[PDB]
């Protein structure tokens, strides 16, 4: 076995850490692009959208983004944090937490 931490409590982290970093607005913003990823947007236009949203200044939160990430598109993500250089409320929270396990 090894040692693992909820989706649940991952998400609540993340979260936090988007209260830390964005406004209300830019966090509604956030959980607008989730759902359009979730309704069948491509992972291409959702990290391009998100890397909008972010700026350049807080575009290092998309590697906290990643274990939210589904299987099929989690290289293409890796693909994107390296090309942008950076490797190598509870109602809402509900919607964006719903989107989340969806994507899984």
């Amino acid at each position: 076995m090894e040692l693992s931490a909820s989706a649940t409590e991952l998400l609540q982290d993340y979260m936090l850490t988007l209260r830390t970093k964005l406004s209300s607005q830019e966090i509604q913003q956030f959980a607008a692009l989730l759902h359009e990823y979730r309704n069948g947007a491509s992972i291409h236009e959702f990290c391009i959208n998100l890397r909008q949203l972010y700026g350049d200044s807080r575009k290092f939160l998309l590697l906290g983004l990643r274990p939210f990430i589904p299987e099929k598109d989690s290289q293409h993500f890796e693909n994107f944090l390296e090309t942008i250089g950076v490797k190598d409320w509870d109602r809402m929270i509900s919607d964006i937490s719903s989107d989340i396990e969806a994507l899984g």
